[PDB]
């Protein structure tokens, strides 16, 4: 993991259980609590994991339910980021233009391999996203999708449909339900 | 063709000619005259050709015609779809960049074979855009070039240079000419 | 070099130091002073740095100035040209986006070969941005980077970091150091 990503997770923990859950896991898997990491630096996915996993014991949440929320979060922070891949869009183009969208941050972010996110518009008004990755962080896909909801104030209803580990990719396939039409014709 | 346009050509021949001239043409085809029609699903194409010829022949009005408003039509309908390929844009910058928004639309939309459009600027205030499909969609091409002008308000002359069907490929070529320069200083 | 952007070059020229320098520069290359220029021709790249030469020599202005100068001038035009690339962005989003864009604009001006641009967010507040061409426009590059601080309002500072020539192609990479962070938290 790229430690832009990374150092922002950091910072997101911090703000949503607190600096001294934050310094003790940090600590747990032996960096100093105000350890700098620079954008293009490499982290140990294991790191991550163990960080996580500590913050959870410690907060008394299920690991799965923080990285919901960090994705939730996360939407906001990527809008400062890139406003342009923000700006004037409708959701559902958010989302169906989000592989894309990744693709291009890869040869802007050196060594960074975010997901692959095909979506498909599968009904007048429903796509299905379909994640796929090396890493299977299920929730934080979960999260983002949510946080992309509230950015836009454009209500849906998210519902697996598919999930599975196949040579070596974990997979997870969401129906999502938008109140307005894909594609409308209107007058 | 896919279900999206299909299902908006349905929709705009119903706004343009009434409900009862559709239903009737979508049942001479053979089709329920309220198919429901999904974005990804496979519509053949000499069914929509069947469908238009018989709204030409109920309402008089030559089907050429008929292509040429529905593309002046769906420019709007496009805009409201992907609203963000629109924005910020000069006409010309739209019509540069389109070869290359049907690309990435390929990539969203499972399947769609847009035609080839290669835009080349040829003059100060003149654009070439050559059409290249094995479709021969003539009118519906011109329409959707008429339509742009309205939507981004910017008056242009255009004038065919080039058609014919070379290849497999059916070819036509414009000249369009703007009231701005194309790389403006 | 494509006609697009020589135009652009000679209507700068004129801009800054009037149309006798420029006139006599263009005959100097046995072109008529207002010959037409079309977007797509393609000019003689020795041509135009002999139209340069001529300028500097008549000026009294280092070249190196010039293209500087004219790098500074451009950025605004391409903004004319082309305002949905500077829409929206931060100037670092615009300066890391810049090869995309120029490896689109090749697929808009057919013949265009600008050079290539790999920019590298290095550090929390600056990035590195390497200048690689087959040409060695080393001054108009700098120029246009410093006409990019001023069309987004955003201070840089800029550092040379390395430049060189290596069969045939020059390389040349500064940092680029901004007032805020690459990738900002809240
Ligand atoms: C402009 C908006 C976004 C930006 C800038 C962004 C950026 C990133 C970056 C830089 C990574 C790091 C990859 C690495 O370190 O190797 C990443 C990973 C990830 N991205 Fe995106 N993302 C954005 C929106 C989204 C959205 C909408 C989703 C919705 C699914 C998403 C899903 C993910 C997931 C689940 C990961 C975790 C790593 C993995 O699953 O293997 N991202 N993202
Ligand atoms: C954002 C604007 C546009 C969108 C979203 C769009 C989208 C589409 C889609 C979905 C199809 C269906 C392809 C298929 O079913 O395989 C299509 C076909 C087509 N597109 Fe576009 N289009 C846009 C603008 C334009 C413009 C400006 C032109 C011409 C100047 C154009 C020319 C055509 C034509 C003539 C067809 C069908 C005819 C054929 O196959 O030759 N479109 N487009
Ligand atoms: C949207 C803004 C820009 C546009 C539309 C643009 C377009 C172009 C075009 C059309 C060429 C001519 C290619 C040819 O005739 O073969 C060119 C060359 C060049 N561009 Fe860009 N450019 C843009 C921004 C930038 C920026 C920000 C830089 C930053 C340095 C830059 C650096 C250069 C250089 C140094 C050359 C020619 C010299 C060489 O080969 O070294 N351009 N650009």
């Amino acid at each position: 993991m790229k430690g832009t990503i990374v150092g922002t997770w950091i910072k997101t923990l911090r703000d949503l259980y607190g600096n001294d859950v934050v310094d003790e896991s940090l600590k747990s898997v032996g960096w100093e609590p105000d350890r700098v990491i620079t954008p293009l630096e490499d982290i140990d996915d294991d790191e991550v994991r163990r960080i996580f996993a500590k913050v959870s014991e410690k907060t008394g949440k299920n690991v799965n339910e923080i990285w919901r929320e960090v994705g939730r979060q996360n939407i906001k922070t990527f809008s400062e980021w890139f406003p342009s891949y923000f700006a004037g869009r409708r959701l559902v183009n958010f989302l169906m233009m989000m592989d894309e969208v990744h693709l291009q941050l890869t040869k802007m972010i050196k060594g960074a391999t975010p997901p692959r996110l095909i979506a498909k518009p599968v009904a007048k008004d429903a796509i299905e996203m379909e994640y796929v990755s090396k890493r299977k962080m299920y929730d934080y896909f979960l999260g983002l999708i949510e946080g992309s909801s509230k950015f836009f104030k454009e209500e849906i209803s998210v519902e697996e449909v598919e999930r599975g580990e196949k040579d070596g990719f974990s997979r997870l396939k969401v129906r999502i339900k938008f109140k307005n039409p894909v594609f409308e014709y209107k007058k």
